[PDB]
Parts: structure tokens; sequence; C-alpha cells
């Protein structure tokens, strides 16, 4: 029992419950504002729908009709009635914001009859014809999925023939015929069942539409994108319709308190008189800026603005608001915090904080940590942007430069991207089905629909270039084709946006590094201030490191040491080591690199200056060395005297079945102590160096990959520390180092307190470690992942967020195990989760010391380190 | 009497008597520090020997002499005595800071037999004539001014001869021989005299060459391009010699607790063992980075870290210190707030408040305004710099992308910065005497020294890149060239540096617009925090106001129209203006223009987004607009149906004697109201109109020039507002505007009250107010500010910095007499003054509403106006 809650009946709190939309509707009713009446159908009203074989219960359904009849007494109006009909929306809304993704039906409850009652009773049969054609198709897209285009398609046929210009120029007789051929469209594609004609069939249809499009294939992909759990449901929320097509001093709008691109303190949006929500965002009629109503209507612009700041000062957080003026009244019917660009959450919650309104920790809590990524995006290069053959504009809708190839449809657009093509797709106007290709787009250039259009609200919540409403442009869906300007575009072509002027560019313009928004410079100061874990970075050279340590990186978690070996001055040292009969050749071979990789070392604690730096020992089996090709074989037999079949029967040893568990890392090591102990001669002797010329100490981290067993680990350790002792020894060298273990072999963790008896830190690697756990290779993993995300097997990519549940067991064990041994054991983690903002909070709860991820990610983890603090 | 202060007897709110050395030798005396003792001559005591015909009065003297034996008795030492020699160092320092500019003599005292009991007392004869011969150079260079080259050149004989690669291999005998060389010098270059043999001789032409240097051409032109005023003097710091080359356990030091190029916390800096300053800053032996001495003498090392660290905690700012170790003791001998650039003085102001030691306000207070140019210096092309051919390397001593053409003395940079030629001086070391060249080029490279050679630090004052000590380099100062890498460089040639790298390239590479630190933002946010004035920008365009904004400018102080008068789609109309001979002719010309200009200020009032915006009326003479040219005239003439005698007759007739100050402006205003009409209806209707279209609101400023008289801007404002009256009424507008004036002929400011009855607002133009002040234009006063500059007559150029004596009383009787009117009356600035600091500070004081520069300079202003408050 209790599925359903009025208006009254809630707060922001019971979010979990109704939902972001419903706990903001009951919010604001509760801070008494002109707030239409409403209530909630929960989000266990949803789970109960999915617990009973997707079906309402019984009593469910009870208590929609129950509130229905609420609402038919506080209006005085009964719901649908063919006299003086009560008409209703319904909002889909989960615990989560989806913005651009959930469902909205105007006008639920007319009929054949209770529209002429309708008409009657506003005395405008106009408008009651044109609510009940937009109710028709609305319902007919939401509840089955009948697309927009079978409807749009009829209006433009009776536009261009009643020679009209805009939907505003049509008659009730008009709106009456459009309506009957509407309904002979849902019909027509309903196996001949008619509209439903009940106001209850209706509404029950809605509701159980939204609980069935929970688990759309959309619905699920979108979620994962944005970790969402699928478990949350949603809720239904159902409110007493008011109109912003009345007429002339109707309309209706979307309004954010701030810029949501910029960030810039203001109001910013737009809005049609004389319109439903629908035509906003399509953008047919051009929208108008929220600004100018000001001009057309004052007094509700006057009373719409002290109500934004209301719901801003109240909700202490930027906020993106739906209202409609009907006949010259104000009604509100959203508010929900604003979603936003990354340059904007910085910008904004630094305005909020200088204007005493929160704090430095409510400022940073609340920003998106993950889409920092967006602050890096190459931004373009002056000179080559102003050379950029501009070839048309727009409304620049979300921030970026954007340069790809052009797509017409989704799909088109996510495929070209898979097979490595930067894209942009061009489209009329987006919609909830092309999300995963405007996920996969550089960029998103729409013809029709401003700043609150489909494209432009979900793309500043991907972080991705949009420039939309450039009616120049005409798309050739049929040729995958468009026109603007100077020429016609075909497939494939190249064209850049610019979604911060909103212009369009024929080609590929040159792109560099971004620079850094101060007010990200503040957060960071206040994430530094808050944040216990240490943020280092996966650098494995000079240029890596410097930028990294420019974003806030505090000396190197894995510095990888492979390339120091495949590169074309190093790969025949190897080679003749591989190719070797004696451990005298293998060292000598060996010993070859040193030159070189002390000297990588060196030109590394120069960039370092005395930051640490975990250093990784040899990872790959030998396999990856030795030539592949006959010819390069040929060659390397010419170079070392030797047949090319001899060499052919070592590439063919050296060969195994599973490469990513052979005789590698650790294992390769104890086999060949000789590539440790060069390794560490050459690490030594460049700290020792580099800290005999500049003073700076330097205290090497030796680490060993691939590790299972403390013997195992501690074979190896004895050899480099026999070596490091013996390199001080030469250079009378008091200088410290620590020789640890990556932590990323399921045994590895079981046994943490024995392995933390030899190993002096502990590097998760969580790739491997995942991969173990999981039983598979990533790149194996992607000829089922899919079908396991489509099916909700997984709701996560296991790559990219920390597996807590399972792999997260391995690495809590791991930490505490390891300190059981060795109390002030340092922990860190390199694997790609070390920037993912909920696997760095797991970490910092765990108890891990720091957390370690490429350059360009720093500045997520330092942001979501503070907030692992501050939230735990 | 009272002209000479024992360390002991000062502290550091003495600086204006003691000056900045002399204080802070006295506040470190007073904080128990290893401070070898002396006595400070007062800056006071300067003024007397100038006001003595240039000689130090028979006091002074005494006082001197007096202090001196205070020493002696201290010491236990006779004064330069033939036995156990007490020598002093000599160094010369005023209430202003001047890095590289002052005076240093070390081992005072010494004679051909006091350096026999020295060598004696101290057992180490190569010791005592290794002093002796750095005093005869120091002494001949200081006081008289032989070139450190005749001496340099000595030495390298004695070096190249006796088979030698440095100073430090050579005898007792060889410098004892040496010693007798450079006193042939100083005799070989003074009439025959020979080198003072008294030690009282040798203080006393110490002192007075102290004084005589505070009015070299190189102190004058030194101190105007920092603001010094000249009457402040120096004051000489006479202290006990400490010695850094008695040995292997001896050295001299110069130390920044924190990065003075980057802002980086930390320590900074280079010494050498067995060494005096000068072989530091020199760089022969190339200096040693600050913390490698950690491994040479720990123990002193870390002594030095902790008392480094409490002068930054003491003095609560970032300090520039000078040490020298004795024989295993570490002595301090300096320490100042060290010079930094505007990247370091804004991330160390930030980490000082962060660590608590310093308030926002005394951040912002500490930051030297006119620094922040430095910040928008554009930065090299990552692109261009990558593809760059890098032809050598070196220390990075001070930031920035600098490229141009190459020159061998300051006097030739100069010139051919004169000539428009971005420069780069290529010097083996740079001296005071190089400080206008150093001023004029883009950047510096130099052959020896490191970070605090003379190079190095004066450009790190002055904000301008700097190379220096790369040894790679081969001047040749006879042929104007230099071999470095690949090629042989000859004067012009092109090539750009480095100075955050340290890396020289061949050519001229391409650089974009500077980023912005955050920090900056940072400063910024606290700057408009305490700031009452507000900054608005001198912007003519979209694209300037669009940046001018993103740096803080809250709006336009000045939108010149000109330039929508001269354009090429444009001339034609005023000049068929100009050769009309109708009222109506003229009307008709001038009205072809409105939808241009309306079409450009559409466009500024879109960018502005309901900032203001005073807008300029017409400024030049009509003579401005008319072809000059014979052949241009022709054309005009034929476009006209005129002959060109025609043309040329009424170009005769609108030539002026003195274009400044003839019929323009105002004036020109007057008798042909049409063309304020004109830019009347262009504004208006380009406002209400973007004013329909966004809603936002606009108030037009409409700016009269050239104004002295009120009936005579009332004759304009009637014809303006009538305009405006009537476009509103065609467009059914409310909208507000206000009619001010430009203040900026004397006769304007002594009559204000008056003009403030029908001007809205003043803007004070204040490069004609000073030309009018001051009774000359700017572009022929070149030939004599300078002599003005060399003669002391000025200490400032009146068209960078504001003359508060003169044109500054014009200004405040302007407002005060204007607010006696109209007390609201709003006030700004935007002469060339608006942008300079301490021009900012009188106009906060003064009353001025706001100040308005050029976009780039907006966070001076800003910055400056936040101190004036803060000051004030
Ligand atoms: O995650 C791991 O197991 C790592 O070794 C770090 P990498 O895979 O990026 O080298
Ligand atoms: O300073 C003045 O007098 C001004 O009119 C501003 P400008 O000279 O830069 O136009
Ligand atoms: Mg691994
Ligand atoms: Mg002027």
């Amino acid at each position: 029992a209790k599925w359903v809650y009025k208006f009254e009946e809630g707060n922001a709190s019971m979010r979990n419950l109704l939902g972001g939309k419903g706990c903001n509707l009951a919010e604001m009713t509760i801070l008494g504002m002109p707030i239409p009446q409403g209530f909630t159908v929960t989000t266990e009203a949803c789970t109960e729908y999915y617990n009973s074989g997707k079906q309402i219960t019984q009593e469910i359904q009870d208590q929609i009709f129950e509130a229905i009849t609420w609402l038919e007494e506080l209006n005085g109006k009964k719901f649908g009635d063919t006299e003086d009909p009560l008409l209703v929306s319904v909002r889909s809304g989960a615990r989560a914001s989806m913005p651009g993704m959930m469902d909205t039906i105007l006008n639920l409850g007319l009929n054949d009859v209770a529209v002429e009652g309708f008409a009657k009773k506003t005395g405008n049969p106009r408008f009651a014809y044109d609510s009940y054609r937009r109710f028709i198709q609305m319902y007919s897209d939401v509840v089955m999925e009948v697309p927009k285009s079978h409807f749009e398609k009829i209006i433009d046929a009776m536009k261009e023939e009643k020679g009209v210009h805009f939907d505003t120029d049509l008659t009730a007789d008009d709106l009456k015929e459009l309506a009957e051929k509407f309904k002979a469209v849902y019909k027509e594609a309903m196996n001949g069942e008619e509209f439903p004609q009940e106001p209850k069939d209706q509404l029950m249809g809605a509701v159980k539409a939204v609980f069935r499009s929970w688990d759309n294939p959309r619905a699920i992909v979108y979620r994962r994108m944005n970790d969402i759990p699928g478990d949350w449901g949603t809720a239904v929320n159902v409110q007493t319709m008011v109109f912003g097509n009345k007429g002339e001093t109707s309309g209706t709008g979307v309004a954010f308190t701030r810029n949501p691109s910029t960030g810039e303190k203001g109001i910013y949006g737009e809005y049609l008189i004389n319109a439903q929500g629908e035509d906003v965002v399509a953008g047919v009629r051009t929208p108008q800026p929220i600004t100018q109503l000001e001009n057309d209507m004052p007094d509700c612009y006057k009373q719409f603005m002290d109500l934004a700041m209301k719901l801003e000062k109240h909700f202490r957080d930027m906020q993106d608001m739906e209202f409609t003026i009907e006949e010259g009244k104000l009604y509100f019917l959203q508010t929900r915090n604003g979603k936003r660009t990354a340059p904007a959450a910085l910008q904004i919650a630094c305005d909020l904080v200088d204007e005493g309104m929160i704090t430095e920790e409510e400022a940073v809590v609340r920003i998106e940590a993950k889409s920092l990524d967006q602050l890096l995006h190459p931004t373009f290069n002056p000179a080559a942007l102003k050379a950029g053959e501009v070839i048309g504009s727009a409304l620049p809708a979300s921030p970026g430069a954007a340069a790809g190839k052009v797509y017409f449809t989704a799909d088109e657009a996510k495929a070209a991207h898979e097979k490595g093509e930067r894209v942009i797709l061009v489209r009329l106007e987006t919609s909830p089905e092309d999300i995963e290709g405007m996920h996969a787009a550089e960029g998103i250039l729409t013809v029709r629909g401003g700043m609150t259009s489909h494209a432009a609200v979900v793309a500043r919540g991907m972080g991705t270039c949009c420039v939309s409403g450039c009616g120049e442009i005409k798309i050739n869906e049929e040729a995958k084709t468009f026109e603007l300007g100077g020429h016609t575009f075909a497939e494939g072509d190249y064209i850049s946006l610019d979604g911060s002027t909103g212009k369009i560019y024929k080609g590929d313009i040159e792109t560099q590094e971004a620079s850094v928004s101060g007010s990200f410079e503040r957060i960071m100061v206040w994430a530094d201030k808050f944040r216990t874990l240490k943020v280092r970075t996966n650098a494995d050279t000079p240029e890596d490191t410097l930028n990294a340590v420019k974003l806030g990186a505090e000396g190197i978690g894995l510095c990888r040491t492979e390339h120091m070996f495949f590169e074309a001055d190093r790969i025949m040292k190897i080679r003749k080591m591989i190719l070797s009969d004696s451990v005298e050749a293998r060292e000598e071979a060996l010993n070859e690199l040193i030159p070189f990789q002390k000297g990588d070392f060196k030109a590394m604690y120069k960039a370092l200056e005395g930051r640490p730096m975990t250093v990784r020992y040899l990872d790959p089996p030998l396999h990856e060395f030795v030539p592949h090709t006959e010819e390069e074989q040929a060659e390397l037999a010419k170079n070392m005297g030797l047949t090319l079949a001899e060499v052919k029967a070592k590439v063919d040893e050296l060969h195994e079945f599973n490469p990513m568990m052979g005789h590698r890392g650790c294992r390769l090591a104890v086999t060949y102590p000789e590539i440790a102990k060069m390794q560490t001669r050459a690490v030594m002797e460049a700290a020792i160096e580099v800290k005999e010329e500049t003073g700076i100490d330097i205290v090497p981290e030796i680490m060993i990959p691939l590790v299972g067993e403390k013997k195992e680990l501690k074979f190896v350790k004895d050899v480099v520390v026999e070596v490091a002792e013996q390199v001080k020894k030469e250079k009378g060298s008091d200088m410290q180092y620590h020789i640890g273990t990556m932590i990323e072999i399921p045994r590895a963790a079981l046994t943490a307190d024995a392995i933390a008896e030899e190993a002096e830190f502990f590097s998760f690697g969580t790739n491997d470690l995942t991969q173990m756990t999981f039983g598979f290779s990533r790149d194996d993993a992607g000829k089922f992942l899919d079908s396991y995300y489509k099916a909700k097997i997984y709701e996560s990519d296991p790559f990219a967020r920390l597996d807590q549940t399972g792999v997260g067991q391995l690495v809590e064990m791991a930490v505490k195990k390891g300190r059981q041994t060795r109390p002030g054991l340092k922990c860190g983690i390199c694997g790609e989760h070390g920037g993912d903002p909920s696997s760095v909070e797991f970490c910092h709860k765990v108890g891990l010391n720091y957390v370690s991820c490429s350059p360009f990610r720093v500045p997520i983890a330092r942001l979501a380190a503070a907030q692992a603090a501050l939230n735990n």
C-alpha cells in the first residue's frame, strides 16, 4: 500500500521515492509556488510493476484513480468529462535527472466528446482542437512509438495547402480535421485499434508506458553512460494542466538562472507565446530568448524572475526551470539543479561561494568530477580558425571545438566512430533514440531547435560541442547530404563547429591544448584542501610528467619501462639478448641497454625534481620483442649471423597460447634475473647522478609486476637489492630506495600479508586484477560485453569503472592484510580505474594512500579525491 | 648631525633613511642573525652631499671615520692596518630596490702593506692576494669606470700562459703579480695617479662614488622606467668582510625562498665554493644550483635553509638572499623581498595566503600592478615551436616567448627597436650600462652567467624573456656575429628564445594569445572584492569588447567612432559630405552612412549584453577625411563630377596650421549639426533594435569630445536629444540615454560646474587634457622629452603617467565642481593614463567612478583599483 503521493505529501528529501521531478514539484508546492496540483506514482510502484510480470497491480490502479478523484474535487472538474473536462499532464522522472530522455504527455483526458465540452467551456474551439491534436500525437509517440514524423508529415501537408506558414495559422476546422487525421494514424498503425477514448484508459496507458520505457534499450545504454543504476526505477507525475496555447497572452518556456554552457550569472533560456513545451524544444517557430519576455509581458517576467531567484537561493544551486503563462498568469511546472558543462560548474560553484550562498565544501562536493575531462578537450588553434572558411552560423548550445566527418543518423555516426573516425552528427534535430550516436560524435549540428532543444541539452550533458538551429541547412536524408552556404556536403566530408561562437566551418580545423579556467585552479585549491589521497600520474616521459605536475600530479605512480626496450635504438639489444644461448651473452646484450635507459631515467628525475616515481619493471613476455614478420626476422638473422630458420624457431619457441597469462613480469625476471639487475643499474645510476647534479633527494621506487607469491617477489627483490647496493657502493651513495610490488594477480591480494613482508609498497594494477578476477581479457571481451550491457547483466564497464563488489573485495583485503605485516605500507592504484571518480572514492574509503591516472585525468582524481574525503 | 647609523641602531621601518639594504641589514641584525657588523651612511647624507656642491661635508666624513672606529674596536682590528687589517665591503642601496643597478666593492682596506699583514695573519698568501686583486678591480670599476674588460683581459692572459684553466688555479705569486698588473691599469688610466693606498682615502673614494653614481645617466633612465623619484638618494652600507674565497670550505651564494620566475615554493638559486659574489654573478665557473650545497656542506645548508625560512616568515614574503660561508661558518649579507615576474607574484601571494602567512588584502596590495602586462604577452604557438629548429639551450632565467632580430650592443638594439624592429640582445653578459637596450629587447640571450647573473635578474624585473649561460655561443663583437649549433648568426638575423624552457631557435617562431593563470583569477576575485572603482574598456569593436569583458571589463568607457567613417565602404560618404555645398546635400551624404554605422553599433550592443558603453562622437577635423594624394583627389573628383582643382581647393580650404587645436570635435558638430544628428540616429536605432531583439536593456551613453563651454555642449546636446527623441517616437521606445561630455580642454575642468548643468557624465580624455595643460603635442614632444628626462626636468613621461601635480589638479577640480551642480555626476577616464596604476590611484582618490583602459590592461586597473582602495 501507499503507491501514490500528492505533491503536498512530499518534499525534496523523498527523491528516491518521488524521483527528481516529483520531489521537486512537492518542494515547490511546499514553498507555496504557483505549481498546478497533482500527484506522483512512486519509483516503488515501478519496481512493483516489474515484480508483477510488467503489469500494473490492482492496488496501484486503485490508488491512481483514487488520486485522480482528489484532483477532480480540488478542481471542480471531472477527469476527461464530456462537459467541463479536467485534463492532466503525465511526466516520468527518476531519482537521477536524465534531461532529454524522459517522457511528457500533455492534455491527457481529451477525447471525441470531452474536446467539445472543452471548446464549449473555454469558448475557444481552435484552442480545444489544438490541444486534442497535440495529445493524439504525444500519446501515439510516448505510449506506442508512432514516429513524430507521421504527424509532422500530416500537419505539413495541411499547412502547405491551406497556404499557411505556421501552426499558429490553423483554423479550429483545420485542427478538428487534423485531429481526425492524427487519430487515423494511431489506428492505421495499431492493428486497427482506435485511439483510447476513455480518460482512465489513457491515464493507465501512459503510466504503464513510462515504466515499460524504463527498460527501453535506449534508457539502458543511457544509464550506463551516466552510471545510473537500473533498479532505481522511475516515478510518474500527474498534474492538472495549464495551457500556454490558449492564446496571445499565453506561452511556455525553459530557463536556467545562470548560463549552463559558460556558468555566467543571469537568466538563460527561451520561450514561445501561444504554444506548449513541444514547440519550444522543436524550434519550428524560432524560440525567443528568455530575456525578451520582459518586452512581451513585463509583469509575468518580473514575477518569473523573482520566483527563479527564490528557487536558486532555496536549492542553493543554479536552477533549470519550466514555466507556462496561461492568459497572463504564471505557473511553474518543474525546477531541478541544472546540468552544465565543466567550465560552467566551476564558474558557478565559485560565484555561489563568493555571494555567501554555499560553502567551499558544498561547492566541491557539488561538481560532477567526471565532467572535468571536458576542461582539457583540445580547443581550436586561433590561426587555423581565423583562416577557417565559415560556411554558416547558429546557436552555440554546448561549447567545444569539434571537427570530424559528417553522418546523418546516430547509427551511422556511432559505427563510423568505431572504425576510428572523428564524427559530426548533422540532424534536423535529435531524439532519445540518437543518444549513443550523439555520444560517439565530436560535435552535433542541428537544423532546428535552440538552447533548450534535445541536442543542446543532451550535449551540454555529454560535454560535447553543438551548434543548433542552423535553419540555413537543407538536409537530404535520402541522399545523405546537406546544403549550407557555399556547398553540398556528402557523408564523410569534414566540417568543424565551434559550440562557443556557433560558427560552422568547411573542413577540418586544427586544434591545440586547452588552458585552464581560474575557478578551476580555485576548486582545485579547495579540492586539495579537503582531499587526503595524494594524486600521482601514469607518465612514461618528461613531457607527460610536466603536464601532469602542471595539473596537480604530486609525482608518478607508474612509469612503464617497455618503450625503453621497444624503441628503434633499443629493440636489437633485447633481440640479441633473446637469441643468445648464454647467461653471459644475455648479460652483455642487456648491459648494452644501460646507457640508453639510464638516460631515459635521468631525464625523468630531472623533470621530477624530487617527486616520487614508481618504476615498473619489464611487463611483457619475450615474444613481444622478437620480429613477427618473416622479413624482419630475416634481417634479425642477418644481424646476428643466424639462419632465418633459427630465428623462426626461437620466435616459435617463445610463442604462447595466452600471452596475457604466460612467461612475463616477475616470472620472466625469475628465469632471467639479468633483466631486473640491468633495469636496476639503469634506475639507480640515473638517480644517484641526477642527485649528485641537483642535490635534490631521490628515493627510487622499484615495482615488480605480475606477482602472486611472497617468495617469488623475494627472489627478484634480492636480485635488485644486490645490484642497487652495488651501484651505491661504486658511487659512494647513501641513497635510499624502496622495492614494492604490483598487486594485480588475485593470489597477491589473498596473500598480501605474506607479500607485504617483502614488498615495501603495493600498487594496484587494476586492469590486470580486473581481467583475472573476471576471468577475461579486455581485448576479447568486446564480443559479449555489449550483449551483457543490453541485457542488463552488467550496468558498468569493469575496465572503466572499478567493480567494487568483486574486484573491490581483493583491493580492500590486500591493503588490510598487507598492513597486518607492514602497518605503514603505502598503497596506490594505477590501472585505468585510478581516474574514475567512484573508483577513486572506493580507494579513498579502503585506505589507499594515493591514486594515479593519466596526466589529463589528474584534476578528475584530485576533485574525486576531495569529494571522497568530504562525502565520507 | 647624525649621518651614520650602526646596524643595531635601525630597523625595517627606517627604510627611507637607511635604504632597502641598510634597513634590511639592521632588521636581520635585530633578529640576531649571523650578520657581519657595519654601519649605514644615510640617504639624507646623499642629499646633503648634493646640497654641498657634490662634496662630502666635513661632518659626514667625521662620522664615517667615527663609525669605522666603532668597527675597529668591535673587531679588534685596525681598518686597513699594515699588520692585522680590518677589511670592509661598501654597498650602495636606496629606499627602492634596484637589482642589477647598484654598487658593491669587497675587501676595501687592502693596500701594498696591509695585504702582507693579511697574508701573514691568515697564513694564506694566495687568499690575501686574491682579495687584493679583487679589490683593485672592483674599486677601479665602481669608483672610476675602468671597464672590467681591461682586467679580465689581464687575468685571461696570465691564465692562458701559466697554462691554467681557472682563476682558482693561480699561485699566490701569480696573484701577487696580477695585483701589480691591476694597479698598473688604474694608474695607466688615471693621469698617472696610483691606486689609493690609504684605507681612509679608499673608503671616502667609494662613498662619494656611490652618491656621485646616483646621478649617472643610467640610474636616471632606470629610475624613470621604474618610477623611482630621483630625490630619494641612496645610502651606503659599510660592513666588516666575510670571505668565501678563503678556501674549499668557503663559498658565496644568492638564493630565493621561492622561484622568482614561476612562483613555485622552494629554494632557488646558485653558489660557488671558494669565491666572492662577483664570480657567481659572472658565471665563469658555472654556478651550482643552491640545492647542491646540501651535498657539499649539509651542515651550513641546514642552517641556511632554516634562516631562509625564518626570513620569509618574518618579512612575510618571498626573500632574495645573499650569503657567504667562511671556512664552514655561515653569514647572511642581504635579504630583500624578491623581485619576480607577474606569474610568480600571483602564484606566491596565493600560497602565502593559503598557508596563513598573509591576508588576501596583504596579497593584493603586495603585487606590482604594472607587471600584469606580462600575463598577456603572447606565448608561443605549440605547433610552431614544435617545428622550430632548436639550435642551442641554456638557463631559462626569465620566462616568455621572445622572437626578434639580433644585436650585439644595447645601443644598437635600442636604436633598431626605435625603427620598429623586434629585437634580441645577445651579449657575453649584461651590465648596468646595457639597461635601456635591455628594455628595448624582446629577449636577452647571454653567453655566461646563471639564474642570478645581471641579465637574469634585470629581465625578471622587466618581465622580459632571457636565456642565460649558453656557453656554446661564440660572440664576435668585432664582426657582429655569433656561432651556435648549426650556424653563424649575423646582426639582424631572427632567432627566438623560450625563457621558460631555456631553448634557443633559429628564425622567427609564431606566437598567439596568452591564457590566464589561476591565482590570476584568484587575485582578481580578491581585487574586485576590495576595489570600489569600476573598470571599463577602450574598445572600438565586438572582438576587443569580448576579450576585455573576458578580463573583467565591466563595459565600455570609450568606443571611438572614427573608423565608422574612415573604413573603405564609408570614406566616400564623408568625402561627398565634405565636398557638398548644401546643408541638404551634407545631410543626404551623411544619411547614407546610417545603415553601416547602425550596423557597427548593433554588433557592439550584441557583444555588450547590457554593459554600458560610452560612445564618442566624431573627433577629427574634416581635413583628415579628404584625400591628400593628388591621385586619390583625382579619383574623388571623378566620382563626384568635379574638377581635380575643385577638390584641391576644398582640401586646401580644410587645411590647418595646428590640426590638434582646429575645427574638430564639438566645434565641428556646432557648424555641422548634421554629423551628430546622424551619429545619434545610428546609435539609437541600433540600441532600440538590439533591445527589441534581446529584451536586454540598454542605456546609450553619448559623449561629445573637445568641449570647453557649457553653451557649446548645450548646442550639440540639443541636436542629439531632438534626434534621439525622434528615433524613439518612430520606434515606440521608452529607452533611456545619457548625453555627457569629455573633459579634455582645460576650460572644461575650470568651468566644470557649468558644464555639468548639461553633461550627464564626464569622461576625462587625458591624452588631450595633458597635451593642453602642458602645452605640447605628444607627437612633436619627442625632440625634447628625452633631454628633459636626461636632465631630470621630468622623471615620468606625462603621456604614460598622469601628472598629478598639474593635470591632476584639473581632473580633481572638474569632478568637484561638476558634482556641485550634479551630485551624482558619473566620472570616468579614458586617455592612456586609465591603465597606469599610479594614475588609477589618483583617480580613485579624487572620486572618479571608473577608469577605462585597453582590453589587455584591464587586469592592471582592476588590481590597481583594489590597491587604491586598500591603500587609501
Ligand atoms: O592495471 C594494471 O594492471 C597496470 O599494470 C597498469 P597498465 O595496464 O596501464 O600498464
Ligand atoms: O585622452 C583623450 O583625450 C582621449 O580622447 C582618448 P584617445 O586619445 O585614446 O582617443
Ligand atoms: Mg598490469
Ligand atoms: Mg581626446
